[PDB]
């Protein structure tokens, strides 16, 4: 008989995952989510009120399940060990929600208003990387011209989501501390 | 060494230092060690960092501005993309510090921008008129402009990270559908 609460509001959104990473959070609108989702949109309304709240529900269902933990100390202060899983989780992550790569990166080049409220499922974790780098220079196993750009050269090249298209993930994450460690 | 083969080795020198560190990273003093001169021979031929800067620009950047890469191609996207790219990496494997300081100016603009601007990072810009016309033509397929341009800068400019393989995998990303 009828869907379920529970499945309506996933649907709605797996929609709106796919329509803002189509076409960006300004790009968007809940008619055209409602529309994926083959829903009414004063349903779609009725349970998210506004793709303000619906954007950053998407961040919680599609972003990092937990905070993740601090990859420094759990590798003991090993840079390349850290920065191995620190590319894989993450690789990965975007891997399986592309669209997440996409908006965390617009959020990240961008600041916006939304960013205090998603950051926690996604970005927050994701601002590790400095710290591993710096780490990484200081024990003279990372090599770099300036940490912003190296910052910058990782987040646009681990959050596109068609790189798989281009690379393998392992890979991916194998070239990146190559190109770190090259003396 | 007679004084061309000594600007050689400055610029050589700088291109190295530059490269290695970038603008502000470097300073005269650690060119003219690595060029084996004395600083004010550095500065007799180059007359400080900033035109030295400019110079390796004009040296081992661009001779002249590219033509138009989409009028060149006949509005084939497909192609203006391969030609870019080929340029590019081709100059980038002969001069990687190029890429590199490119990389640093285009990531982080400086007030050395519109002296160096057409030996490079100029002609660089075509990338986004050319990935919207493959958009508006159905033939490149992606989800933002912005990150897809500094997707590609990042690819090709950023040092350290097989050519021929390496043009035909970034059309292939772009023309998946």
């Amino acid at each position: 008989h009828m869907a379920s609460r529970e499945q309506t509001m996933e649907n709605i959104l797996k929609a709106a995952k796919k329509k803002f990473g189509e076409r960006g959070y300004e790009g968007t609108s809940i008619q055209e989510i409602a529309k994926e989702a083959k829903v009414n949109v004063a349903m779609a309304s009725y349970y998210f009120n506004g793709k303000e709240n619906l954007y950053y529900e998407v961040f919680k269902k599609y972003g990092l399940a937990n905070e993740l933990p601090n990859f420094l100390e759990k590798n003991q202060f090993n840079p390349i060990n850290a920065l191995r899983e620190y590319l894989t989780v993450f690789t990965t992550h975007i891997k399986e929600n592309p669209e997440i790569g996409t908006l965390a990166y617009e959020e990240i080049i961008k600041e916006s208003a939304r960013l205090e409220k998603i950051k926690p499922y996604f970005i927050g974790s994701f601002e590790q990387l400095k710290e591993i780098l710096q780490e990484g220079e200081k024990q003279g196993v990372f090599h770099f011209f300036s940490i912003n750009h190296t910052i910058h050269w990782i987040t646009s090249i681990v959050l596109f989501p068609k790189f798989k298209k281009f690379i393998d993930s392992a890979d991916l994450v194998s070239r990146i501390i190559s190109a770190l460690t090259d003396k």
